[PDB]
């Protein structure tokens, strides 16, 4: 709806600290310590999608994809409703009850189509609080999540400053890569050239149960366009579905 109130805002501060503890931020399956991710069969994708004079109604999506193929193999789109405003640094506290619901569903429904690994729209330990959304989507779900943002995320002296942007200038084609280094000196994720037809790069980072540089690897892997596929056919249809209800 509105902004919500401090108090709100120190429980949900408080609650990233009390998870955070639970990120594994380290491979931990046998196809992540593969060249070739021989063993890696199901990719998973999640958006919500919102209307524009709707500040309740939204549109969740996850979707699993067939890897190497890329092939929507399972697809779940539902509207819900809202609690929480956008709030940066919270976008967790709007999105991911309902991620986790649709986590469950495919439990229940397609218990062997259940992704080895989930794309999330939005960053990973990337973050205020080094906890965002991909981390607790990870940790709720015990899922292997991977982070990848469009914008970056200004924490820890990052800036999208000249000297960023040279840097993307020297990103030349699709794999390319650049670390995001804090001001404590610490890595927190990669800009990653997604494709050799697009400029603006993606912010990848750490979700839970997974290493940056897999993580990176990965998402290259799954990017017939700038947008890695699994997100990219869960914003698709999660936005198709809107329309049809509108
Ligand atoms: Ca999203
Ligand atoms: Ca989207």
């Amino acid at each position: 709806a509105e902004r919500p109130p401090e108090e709100t805002l120190s429980l949900w501060k408080g609650e990233q600290a009390r998870l955070k503890a639970r990120v594994v931020d380290r491979d931990t399956e046998a196809w992540q310590r593969d060249p070739s991710f021989s063993g890696l069969q199901k990719v998973g994708g999640v958006d919500v999608s919102f209307v524009k004079g709707d500040s309740v109604r939204a549109c969740a999506s996850l979707v699993v994809l067939s890897y190497p193929e890329l092939k929507v193999v399972y697809e779940d789109s539902r509207m819900v409703g809202l609690k929480a405003p956008y709030v940066s640094g919270f976008l967790a506290f709007r999105e991911v009850p309902f991620l986790v619901e649709l986590v469950q569903r495919l439990q229940e429904k397609e218990p062997d189509l259940m992704p080895q690994v989930v794309l999330v729209d939005g960053n990973g330990v990337l973050h205020q609080r080094g906890f965002g959304v991909a981390c607790h989507l990870g940790v709720l779900t015990e899922l292997p999540c991977i982070g990848v943002a469009k914008k970056l995320l200004q924490v820890d002296g990052l800036e999208n400053n000249a000297l960023h942007k040279e840097k993307i200038v020297l990103l030349q084609a699709g794999g390319d890569t650049f670390p995001l280094i804090g001001s404590s000196g610490t890595v927190l994720g990669m800009a990653l050239r997604s494709h050799d037809h697009s400029t603006k790069p993606l912010y990848v980072s750490v979700g839970h149960r997974i290493s940056l540089e897999v993580a990176v690897r990965l998402t290259h892997h799954c990017c017939r366009f700038r947008i890695p596929e699994p997100i990219r056919q869960a914003d698709i249809r999660s936005r198709e579905y809107i329309r049809r209800t509108a």
